């Protein structure tokens, strides 16, 4: 529980788009962990980033839980893809349990 | 030692306000750990963020120490509250020791 | 492998300078780990930061590897110094293996 997903991305998003993403990401971490939505934190922050030999769209995710896993990965990645259009092969997730 | 607090927040702050916060946070990590101020790092960076069902003011803190704990938590949180006005129930801290 | 260096700095850089840094940092994490460049992620993001009693130029690095070390440190730091002019004594690196 106390689940939290902080995303670092080079996507071009407006603030309102980031807010929509975070709220949605919060409901996704809720379903995925069964803790209530009221305890889920999500953040997105911009960064200049490369992955391989290009600066094409990519994302790094820090996931935190106080405490069986590719369930969370597909869920977090699909959320990223739905909001920023990032290819899943350009999304790294760090589990900090 | 080598204590470091990196804060991700959706607070609206000017650069000079962030600098004041970081310097003050450095003296707080100093008192709290007894390492000298010269070795304390603090950072604040903006992010779009939600906690629960709102984007109201919240903060995530990554604390690092090369190496008995709610002493650090209350201290870091009270600093955040003094500078950004964040409610303590909207502050998550990650201890990375 | 899956090596990734995310940098938080208070350096004043243009976006194109950050991109150059990230691409170069990717080739450096490649040499250093022998994984291919195609799997290396680097990011730089701005932050207001203090180290000691000043807000002079400093950097925090989160290094991640799925998995003998000051080889990576000197390499990452020298890259930071070549691009942002940060003094090596103002660069903290966190190894998250
Ligand atoms: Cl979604
Ligand atoms: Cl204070
Ligand atoms: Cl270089």
């Amino acid at each position: 529980s106390m689940p939290c997903a902080i995303v670092t991305t080079n996507a071009d998003f407006t603030k309102d788009q980031a807010d929509a993403f975070c709220l949605d990401m919060g409901q996704v971490l809720a379903k995925e962990t069964g803790k209530p939505v009221s305890y889920c934190m999500a953040g997105v922050r911009k960064a200049d980033m490369s992955f391989g030999t290009s600066t094409d769209l990519c994302c790094f995710v820090d996931f935190y839980c106080i405490g069986k896993n590719p369930s969370i990965s597909a869920a977090i990645t699909g959320c990223l893809t739905q909001h920023f259009k990032v290819k899943p092969e350009r999304v790294y997730i760090s589990f900090n349990e």
